[PDB]
């Protein structure tokens, strides 16, 4: 059971009787002279408590209401006298007319008063009565009611009335009229509020909120499924996303989430559209259209990040440079600080060939601090140097820095960084097939070794095959069986000198794939 | 746990007076010969008390050169090359520390191993921290390698 309050204003006019339905269900039909009266009875038969409350004037009601000699008056009356029989709560509040500002002001009041001291579950404004005049401000009114009640009350709101004019006529003044329900115009601007909140700033709930939303009214008729829908699923994808940009991460990820938000995404949209109505569905396509539009404009894909999660690649340079940018645009500005550094590491690591250690951080800090390209790297590397711990040690010791400089800052990284990017376009790698470290037997040493992915390994044989630099030490064949079937020299000699590089698999074919590349090995001594 | 209290003892004494003669007295911090007597000798009499009060994880057993590491770990290692008479020495503290992980898989191993030196669980693991063993290949003409390539995952 729910507690339930309609409010309606009651005015000067004639009060025919009237078949009233929701539009919903047809089935149910109330014939009475008050829409107000007809909803508190659908809704008592629901099991609930309805509580109606009316606005009248001065002039309406001792000129109009009490006039004994007015038959239209005495009807209404004793309509209203009867809503007391089927359970109803009637009440009275008087108002001046509105007839300048100042008494607008003051039916804001009344209203938003009543709004508060109403402690039940859901309100319902009833503008089937009344002046036109008042329909048209409290229609306008109802939006800032409510985003004033969301902190204060906790109150369902709905707008509805008997579209009386649309009415079919079954007999002499006698109208079936549909209650119409505009509420869904309230969380219309709420779906725009979403979209400035997203595109400005990168907050997510109002999108969750709407989505949510979405997922419910899409529910109400039951002719799309599920398995595409995934609203719930996009709602929270957007929550990890955040968390994710907030809370800085590795790019593998960030560019995990964009790729789940992009295939949601179109996947839900699809889906949506195979639903033919029975509420506003244009307005909630437009909605999906322009958060498709941002997404794809804001959110930089690369379906094809994830396979090389234990590297540092430049395909992952460019990822955080479009992230970086992506966060100045969301005056995120200390995260994409904190981000720039790390894609300075990668750049590094890059350029010196030492990509190997991208998940080990002794190697990073050791790197971070010990031919032209160099020198245009360290130029980079030094403007970066010269301004980062302003915005790292939170300007203390009179070391602080406005916007304006930052971002000057923040554009000189990102000129420099695209420059070097577009300049940027192989020691011996032998190659073997098991875990191991055999150096010469006159050594005195350090290894390195890394698991990784079979695309990786697939990338850097190939790069060891035509650059003349693969010493190849494959001493059975089975292995290049595996290697032709799958991958598209067997030079069967045992050695390992402090700084060459080498690769490793460790194990008809299907059972196996119920290893196929990891465990690249270095000697750094 | 006091002897590395008392290490740390030490440790801060020395360097409490090294950098005299290290760095040639500059800066109104020499030495006269008395006072760096003085401190050698309490170098002296605090390593010979260490010494005479100094008086073992798991080591597996392996039989070639390896970093097999579980599938699931991201790793650095360290190898060294070694002579036969500390292989025999940490081994057999292995063998009777109870923290000895063996893992021979097959036979003339073993022959050489007491033909030579005086359990072959044949198992496939190496997690960052754990030592081990290792050695590459009658036996006269072999003599014209036997204990080196000791190997341990400092990750």
């Amino acid at each position: 059971m729910k507690k339930i309050l309609i409010v309606s204003f009651l005015g000067k006019g004639r009060y025919y009787e009237t078949f009233y339905y929701s539009i919903e269900h047809s089935e149910k039909m109330v014939k009475k002279r008050l829409s107000p009266l007809a909803n508190a009875i659908l809704e008592k038969e629901n099991g609930n408590d309805v509580e109606i409350i009316f606005f009248v004037t001065n002039e309406v009601k001792n000129e109009f209401l009490y006039d004994e000699n007015n038959e239209y008056a005495k009807n209404i009356l004793n309509e209203l006298n009867e809503i007391k029989n089927y359970g109803i709560k009637v009440s009275y509040r008087d108002i001046p007319k509105g007839k300048n500002y100042e008494e607008l002001e003051i039916i804001m009041e009344e209203i938003e008063k009543l709004l508060l001291d109403f402690k039940g579950n859901k309100v319902i404004f009833d503008l089937t009565h009344g002046l036109r005049h008042m329909a048209i401000f409290t229609s306008s009114t109802v939006f800032y009611f409510k985003n004033l009640m969301e902190k204060a009350n906790k109150l369902e709101m709905k707008i509805v009335y008997g579209a009386y004019e649309i009415g079919e006529e079954i007999e002499k003044n006698l109208k079936k009229v549909p209650i119409l329900d505009i509420t869904q115009t309230l969380e219309l601007s709420d779906l725009t509020i979403a979209l400035e909140e997203f595109e400005r700033y990168g907050i997510t709930e109002r999108m969750i909120i709407v989505l949510k939303n979405i997922q419910k009214i899409v529910a109400k008729n039951k002719l799309c499924n599920l398995n595409e829908l995934k609203f719930s699923s996009l709602s929270r994808e957007l929550k990890l996303f955040e968390e994710l940009l907030k809370i800085p991460s590795p790019p593998e990820k960030i560019a995990n989430s964009i790729y789940k938000i992009n295939d949601i995404l179109e996947s839900s949209i699809r889906e949506f559209k195979l639903c033919s109505n029975l509420f506003f569905i244009k307005p909630i396509q437009k909605f999906l259209v322009d958060f498709q539009k941002i997404v794809l404009e804001k959110l930089p894909l690369d379906k094809k990040i994830n396979k090389y999660s234990n590297i540092a690649t430049l395909e992952k340079v460019e990822f955080m440079k479009n992230i970086i940018k992506l966060l100045i645009n969301w005056k995120m500005y200390s995260e994409a600080v904190i981000h720039l550094r790390e894609l300075l590491i990668d750049i590094k690591l890059i350029e010196n060939g030492k990509y190997f250690y991208y998940n080990n951080k002794d190697f990073r800090e050791k790197y971070w601090m010990y031919k032209e390209l160099p020198k245009k790297i360290e130029e980079l590397l030094k403007n970066v140097k010269g301004w980062r711990n302003s915005v790292a040690h939170g300007g203390r010791a009179n070391t602080s820095i406005n916007q304006k400089t930052l971002e000057e800052n923040l554009e000189n990284a990102l000129s420099m960084i695209d420059e070097i990017l577009l300049s940027m376009k192989s020691k011996k790698i032998y190659l073997l097939n098991s875990t191991i470290m055999p150096i010469p037997k006159d050594n005195q040493g350090k290894f390195y070794i890394l698991k990784l992915t079979k695309n990786e390994f697939k990338v850097i044989l190939e790069n060891a095959i035509k650059d003349d630099v693969l010493d190849s030490a494959i001493g059975h064949e089975s292995v290049i069986e595996f290697i032709k079937d799958k991958f598209e020299p067997l030079k069967r000699k045992e050695y390992f000198e402090k700084g060459e590089s080498a690769l490793v698999i460790k194990l008809e074919m299907d059972f196996m794939e119920e290893l196929i590349g990891y465990y690249y090995i270095y000697r750094e001594g």
